[PDB]
């Protein structure tokens, strides 16, 4: 008979003599391989995709006459180059099945006979998403990169009968350098291998490619795999494309020059392409505001970025300085007319004040406004860790509220004004950042504390309400606690130590309310207990301090937003490091000198 | 072998899961094997890509549809400290 249910038992066992008649009942019917009927239920899969998953000893011997069998039979979709169809296995291919079976004999046997080398596997399963899926980029020559198979990449890349091409791109425009980015974990083992698979791979478009800048194509987000590396938030694979050197042939694949070595002393040329923030969408901007990733402090603090910050600081330390002593003068403007309000010379030096709060507010609106526009496509990685650009927008919206409803004399206009100083006068710890040791101090301080207190929130508050309405409705017989919110505040008082507990003499029940405060204390007293080592237990782990890094990364932001100057005069940015020869492509490149002093390093060299 | 209940009910996996015993629990609710023994697995691997593994397991015992199932069991007759451990294996987890 030949239907599907015997071919696809028959290529199961590997023996090529039992397809005997196969090409006569193909001819007789006028049907191909490829048809509906010879494929695998709720999918597209094949023939030749059933054989592919069988090999035996590294081959199944049914391929060669399978593939002879659809070349006889005369079929417009060559079998080799039909593919899986449904919403998860779209684009799937034997080849595809070949290369992940580590088959390099089969991959050869199917090349050899016209499979399709650049096929994309771009169903659900192939995407990068949180479920069950397996992303290597969508081509076969992605799929051997990130398999680790230098002889099947080898393969792919310089048969004679279809070399794959290093500039392909999968569905989001990633090629394999971007792929093995994406696969890229930062741990040692993956990280290494990774690391020499990328090498390679770059080493052999110097062969195959010459002419082509492998890392200056762009995915659909126009991201190279450089740039792609800081968005993922990579560290190991970042730290190897950025200080990457070779010696002979591969010298222009470097991004690290060393021009001159002596003793403990190197110093090198890094090459700032991708790097300086002069250019729009650059690896600075990336790690600062398109970055979602815990890795963000360590990617600011390697070499070139960490002495290229270094230099951007101190280029802008006195605009950082000058920003802050004219947010002290509006603060100080500020609390002199917040202080000095009348009852609701100096009467228009008052109203003077007022203009200037009116001004000073505005000012911050527009700056604010400004910030969040700019940064609208990443907008809440923009204010993730960076929570100040809110409430300095905040400050200035209740500034102008304030001074909007005092001209429109309600006397709610306090309540605003009183409520802008304070976020004021708590915005000026912004700047904290500028020294060192305020700056890592401020680091130190905030952390996960505030992850953990807004789960205790809800402990202590039904505790709090379930004791208040119960104190409330027992105290209101005769033989504190008149109302939910007067009773709420008795009982917070005991947090703040000025508990009042006592016997209370005129209350019926006076007994049964000293037992539910005592219950309530008690309680409350344990879920404190409770809650601190709770706390101790996740925040005196021993971790290395992160907070030198966190500082360099606080300190890269400001600087990466004041190169921009103000949102009224838009500063002409300068460009960092020298136009210098490196080499032969000449080889001239926006370099960057770094000068590297490590004896701990060197003396193990001697 | 395995279906043969002791005086209390248990078969060999419900005793593990009653007496807290994570290894060989983990051992016999996973246990797969390949030729002459694969009836004696709970694990079958239905195919595996790159990464991914696709695997039936065999919920006999497991499913709280049974009454006295190893998921009634782990919750309300096992005595010990490793219970929330034996809840986070699969196919427990996703179970
Ligand atoms: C529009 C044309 C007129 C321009 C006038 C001059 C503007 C100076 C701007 C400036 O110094 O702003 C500092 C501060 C905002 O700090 P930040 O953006 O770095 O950080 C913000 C947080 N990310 O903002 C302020 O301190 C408010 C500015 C108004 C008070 C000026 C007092 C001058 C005393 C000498
Ligand atoms: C600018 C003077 C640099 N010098 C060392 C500083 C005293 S140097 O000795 O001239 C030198 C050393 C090493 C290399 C090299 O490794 O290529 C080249 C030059
Ligand atoms: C439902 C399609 C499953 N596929 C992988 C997903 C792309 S598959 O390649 O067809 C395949 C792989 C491996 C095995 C096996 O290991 O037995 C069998 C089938």
């Amino acid at each position: 008979r030949f239907d599907r249910d015997r071919l696809f038992s028959v290529v199961s066992r590997g023996v090529p003599e039992e397809l005997t008649g196969l090409l006569e009942y193909l001819r007789w019917n006028s049907k191909y391989l490829t048809d509906s009927a010879y494929t695998e239920g709720s999918t597209g899969k094949t023939c030749l995709m059933k054989a592919v998953l069988n090999l035996q000893d590294g081959v199944n011997a049914c391929i060669m006459p399978l593939l002879q069998i659809d070349k006889d039979s005369g079929n417009p979709k060559l079998l080799v180059n039909a593919q899986c169809t449904d919403e998860f296995y779209q684009g799937h291919s034997a080849l595809h099945i070949a290369i992940e079976k580590r088959s390099l004999q089969c991959v050869k046997l199917l090349v050899e006979n016209g499979a399709d080398v650049h096929l994309r596997a771009c169903g659900r399963f192939f995407q990068k998403h949180q479920g069950t899926c397996f992303y290597f980029g969508e081509l076969p020559l992605s799929l051997a990169a990130c398999t680790k198979q230098w002889d099947v990449v080898t393969y792919l890349l310089e048969n004679p009968h279809q070399p794959a091409s290093l500039e392909a791109t999968d569905s989001l425009g990633n090629t394999v350098l971007h792929a093995l980015v994406m696969i890229a974990d930062n741990s040692p083992e993956n990280s290494a291998l990774v690391i020499h698979m990328y090498d390679g791979l770059l080493q052999m478009g110097a062969r195959l490619c010459p002419t082509v800048q492998l890392e200056e194509i762009s995915n659909h987000q126009g991201l190279t795999p450089l740039k792609l590396a800081a968005k993922e938030g990579k560290i190991e694979i970042f730290r190897h494309i950025l200080q990457r050197e070779f010696s002979g042939p591969y010298q222009p694949l470097s991004r690290k020059f060393t021009e001159w070595c002596y003793g403990p002393v190197r110093v090198s040329l890094y090459d700032l392409s991708s790097v300086d923030s002069w250019e729009k969408n650059s690896v600075l901007e990336i790690i600062a505001f398109h970055c979602k990733s815990p890795n963000r402090h360590r990617m600011v603090v390697l070499e070139p970025l960490n002495k290229l910050l270094q230099e951007k600081w101190d280029r802008l330390v006195s605009r950082f300085f000058f920003n802050f002593a004219c947010y002290l003068v509006y603060m100080f403007i500020f609390t002199v007319v917040a202080y000095h309000q009348p009852s609701l010379f100096g009467e228009s030096m008052l109203l003077l004040g007022h203009i200037l709060i009116l001004l000073g507010g505005i000012y911050l609106l527009l700056g604010q406004l400004w910030y969040f526009w700019r940064r609208r496509l990443f907008i809440w990685i923009s204010f993730m860790d960076s929570y100040f650009e809110i409430l300095f927008l905040l400050q200035a919206l209740l500034t102008v509220l304030s001074q909007v409803l005092r001209f429109m004399e309600t006397e709610w206009y306090l309540p605003l004004l009183v409520l802008s100083l304070v976020l004021g006068w708590l915005n000026l710890l912004y700047y904290t950042r500028g020294f060192q040791h305020t700056g890592i101090y401020s680091v130190m301080i905030q952390k996960v504390i505030l992850r953990d207190l807004l789960r205790f929130l809800l402990v202590y508050l039904v505790f709090l309400f379930g004791f208040a309405v119960a104190l409330v409705s027992l105290s209101r017989e005769a033989r504190p606690y008149r109302s939910i919110l007067d009773a709420s505040l008795e009982l917070f008082k005991f947090t703040i130590g000025m508990g009042e507990l006592a016997f209370q003499e005129q209350l019926r029940f006076r007994g049964v309310v000293l037992l539910l405060l005592l219950a309530y204390v008690l309680l409350t007293y344990v879920l404190l207990l409770n809650m601190l080592i709770a706390l101790m237990s996740e925040t005196v782990n021993h971790v290395a301090d992160n907070s030198w890094s966190i500082w360099k990364l606080q300190k890269a932001i400001s600087v990466l937003e004041m190169e921009n100057g103000y949102w009224w005069c838009r500063r002409k940015k300068h460009r960092e490091g020298r136009l210098l020869k490196v080499g032969t492509r000449p080889d001239e490149r926006w370099c960057f000198r770094v000068e590297e002093v490590n004896w701990a390093a060197w003396e193990k060299t001697l």
